[PDB]
């Protein structure tokens, strides 16, 4: 749910979603290839 390290960029989870929380959605979070799999 929170992500998975990444790299130098973590948190790519946190900005993408802010777009999804705000419709009312979970958000996202980064998925084992660590890309952020933003629910909206």
């Amino acid at each position: 749910a929170t992500c998975d390290l990444a790299s130098i960029f973590n948190v790519n989870h946190a900005l993408c979603a802010a777009h999804c929380i705000a419709r009312r959605y979970r958000g996202g979070y980064c998925n084992s290839k660590a890309v952020c799999v933003c629910r909206n």
